[PDB]
């Protein structure tokens, strides 16, 4: 039984939104008691995936979004599988089942979508309704399909509150956080990326809505917390984006013990190799490249795009970053929530 109640933004928090994301087609509207921006779509699949039927072979990538999801999930994929990598050269979005990448979309403004792009005339139509219509589908029903003799991964950017509670009783999950503030650069240029933000818009107009969980899927700390709490479950594996960068290999055996799953040091050095950013970035099976000849993608942006942490410096005046600070000290007041790089 859906425990939650959604609300619309109030004229305030609406006026900070339509003044950033105002151009965008798809609306949002707080859900649950800790009010988690969610795009209205969501709705009609909320109860859905609160409820969604759970397997033992079932492998979730959870993590707030640009915290390091699709590093993860290669990793995952081919420990699962054999590090056979000749397999994973097929494209990430068909080896991972999406569960809330349909919200975005919402078929009653099919219409209003296009009008976003600078040339709605140089769309790939076929392919261009080809993604709508996907989209168009809830990510339960795409779970559901999933034949049982099939192991599924689940990629989600979904807090726990919102999933079955204890289904880390039957699946295995490795979230990923990442500083918020290297989130918040991050999640600027992917905003950019997929013509998501107003393009008068700033990087300080978008940390102020994310900073203030008025951005998609936060509250950030909420989020993370929830996570962190369940971070002592053996189907649970809590990581952090910058662990990744410090020592990869290091990672890998985490991630390889808590798979259950074996590595020689020649194998986890061949997957730290595969994992490089230069490789991975113009790995065509994870770039998402193949969506540019759509028409769909903003020039000077790609998925893939710096790899760094602490680049946020580059982007927080002196008030942003006191600001930042404050923000930091006062969630993690009263927790052992605590980030490597800081
Ligand atoms: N192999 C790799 N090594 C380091 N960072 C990587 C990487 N592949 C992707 N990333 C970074 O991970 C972030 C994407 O997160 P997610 O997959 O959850 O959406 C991006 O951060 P940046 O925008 O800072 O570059 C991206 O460039
Ligand atoms: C379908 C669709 C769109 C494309 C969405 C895409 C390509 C999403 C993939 C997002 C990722 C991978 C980041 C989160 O992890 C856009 C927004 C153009 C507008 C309308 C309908
Ligand atoms: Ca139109
Ligand atoms: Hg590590
Ligand atoms: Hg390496
Ligand atoms: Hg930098």
């Amino acid at each position: 039984p859906f425990p939650y109640e959604f609300r619309e933004l109030n004229p305030e928090e609406d006026k900070l939104v339509k003044a950033n994301l105002g151009a965008f087609p798809t609306t949002y509207v707080k859900l649950g008691p800790k009010g988690y921006m969610v795009y209205r779509p969501y709705l009609k699949d909320a109860a859905n995936i609160y409820n969604m039927p759970l397997r033992p072979t079932d492998v979730f990538v959870a993590s707030y979004q640009r915290s390091g999801t699709t590093m993860t999930q290669e990793l995952v994929w081919l420990i699962e599988n054999d590090l056979n990598f000749e397999a994973a050269k097929t494209y990430m979005s068909l080896r991972y089942i999406y569960l809330d990448g349909f919200m975005i979309y919402d078929p009653e403004k099919q219409e209003e979508y296009n009008d976003i792009l600078p040339n709605p005339e140089n769309l790939d139509m076929e392919r261009y309704l080809g993604l709508l219509e996907y989209s168009s589908r809830p990510g339960s029903s795409l779970l559901a399909a999933v034949p049982p003799t099939e192991k599924r991964f689940v990629k989600t950017h979904l807090p726990l509150s919102l999933m079955p509670p204890n289904m880390l009783d039957t699946v295995k999950m490795v979230y990923l956080a990442r500083d918020p503030r290297d989130v918040a650069v991050s999640s600027f240029h992917h905003a950019r990326l997929l013509y998501l933000l107003n393009k008068q818009s700033n990087f300080k107009d978008f940390w102020e809505m994310f900073h203030r969980g008025l951005y998609t899927l936060t509250p950030y700390f909420e989020h993370v917390k929830e996570a962190w709490a369940k971070r002592h479950d053996p189907n649970m594996l809590f990581l952090f984006y910058e662990d990744y960068l410090k020592d990869l290999p290091g990672c890998i055996a985490r991630i390889a013990d808590f798979l259950g799953k074996k590595l020689s040091e020649e194998q986890i050095q061949r997957l730290c190799e595969h994992l490089n950013f230069e490789k991975f970035k113009n790995n065509g099976a994870v770039n998402m490249e193949d969506y540019r000849e759509i028409g769909i993608l903003a020039d000077g942006e790609h998925f893939i795009r710096k790899g760094k942490a602490g680049c946020w410096r580059d982007y927080f005046d002196e008030e942003m970053t006191k600001q930042a600070e404050k923000w930091i000290k006062d969630n993690l007041k009263d927790t052992d929530l605590r980030y490597p790089n800081m």
